[PDB]
């Protein structure tokens, strides 16, 4: 029943998911002058050479590109993490207007969109068990600004008309997620939560400082998606972002000075 409307959006979620008002909720504003450089943080090891994408799905909240996570094939290691995190899926959050759409903000700046690569800690064996642990998931977050097209995004944008409505999926094999990364892996990190219900507090957030540029045509195709299912009234899938939450007793650390 949750969503992003006036009636069912972020200010309502706490009634079904009381952790919404918890101590380590996401997203947050990243105050760049308060984040402390941590010389002990390691470079982020993104190993996506063996990634096996399988499918793309309109889940009614976002669209997601899913991967085979039954073996280490696409993994995130290093940075603030202990151990090995397998890539499950990526999805986006976007706005109705280019001045909004990201969940994390940087000195209160909103980006047009935000990409989340969702990974789970292999020690916990499966993602449902990982959801129950404070170090269960790691999300690599990447900001999108509107300018030049991102060539590595076009295969995704070109299949969206086939998954226009909630519950539609399409085979999506041989997609390389390396094409969605910026040149620099400099990042901020903090302990947080899912930004969508159940808002579980199990995520180590790794947010890249460098945003990727996507064209206005690419983000317009995201805005043609629908939150509704086939044969129901049309509600464009836009503004599917949760606003920044209180930082509370948390420190954001920077990998770079
Ligand atoms: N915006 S986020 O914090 O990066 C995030 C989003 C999703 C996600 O796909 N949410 C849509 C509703 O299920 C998931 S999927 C998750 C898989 C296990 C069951 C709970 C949802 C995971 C994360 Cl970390
Ligand atoms: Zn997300």
């Amino acid at each position: 029943h949750w969503g992003y409307g006036k009636h069912n959006g972020p200010e309502h979620w706490h009634k079904d998911f009381p952790i919404a008002k918890g101590e380590r909720q996401s997203p947050v504003d990243i105050d760049t002058h308060t984040a402390k450089y941590d010389p002990s943080l390691k470079p982020l090891s993104v190993s996506y050479d063996q990634a096996t994408s399988l499918r793309i799905l309109n889940n009614g909240h976002s669209f997601q590109v899913e991967f085979d996570d039954s073996q280490d094939k696409a993994v995130l290691k290093g940075g603030p993490l202990d151990g090995t995190y397998r890539l499950l899926q990526f999805h986006f959050h976007w706005g109705s207007l280019d001045g909004q759409g990201s969940e994390h903000t940087v000195d209160k700046k909103k980006y047009a969109a935000e990409l989340h690569l969702v990974h789970w800690n292999t020690k916990y064996g499966d993602v449902g068990k990982a959801l129950q642990q404070p170090d269960g998931l790691a999300v690599l977050g990447i900001f999108l600004k509107v300018g030049s097209a991102k060539p590595g995004l076009q295969k995704v944008v070109d299949v969206l008309d086939s998954i226009k409505t909630k519950g539609k999926s399409a085979d999506f094999t041989n997609f390389d997620p390396r094409g969605l990364l910026p040149e620099s892996l400099d990042y901020w990190t903090y302990p947080g939560s899912l930004t969508t219900p159940p808002l579980a507090e199990c995520v180590t957030w790794i947010v890249l400082k460098e945003p990727i540029s996507v064209s206005s045509e690419q983000v317009l195709k995201f805005r043609k998606l629908n939150f509704n299912g086939e044969g129901e009234p049309e509600e464009l899938m836009v503004d599917n972002w949760r606003p920044a939450q209180p930082l509370k007793n948390r420190q954001i650390k920077a990998s770079f000075k």
